């Protein structure tokens, strides 16, 4: 995938934020 790591961790992201 391409842009697949980026919305890989695009979705990190919100899981990170979210959990905190």
């Amino acid at each position: 995938g391409i842009l697949d790591i980026k919305n890989k961790v695009s979705n990190l992201f919100k899981k990170i934020k979210g959990e905190k």
